[PDB]
C-alpha cells in the first residue's frame, strides 16, 4: 500500500468521519487510489477506522 495514499484516506476520513462503504469506495477512487479497498484495510490496522456494518467510523 503506497504511503501518498494512506495519507490521502486519512485525510478523506478525518473530515467525513462517518461513511458508507459504497460511498467510501467511490470516494477515495476520485481521489486517485486505484484499489481503495486495501488502503481502506490499512487504515483499520493501523487503528485510524473501524467497520460498522457496511460503514467506516473515525476512531477519537
Amino acid at each position: 500500500v503506497n504511503q501518498k495514499e494512506i495519507e490521502i484516506a486519512i485525510e478523506y476520513f478525518k473530515n467525513y468521519i462517518s461513511v458508507g462503504e459504497i460511498v467510501a469506495t467511490m470516494d477515495l477512487k476520485a481521489r486517485g487510489i486505484s484499489n481503495p479497498q486495501a488502503v481502506i484495510s490499512k487504515l483499520i490496522e493501523m487503528g485510524i477506522i473501524e467497520k460498522g456494518e457496511g460503514c467506516y467510523n473515525l476512531v477519537r
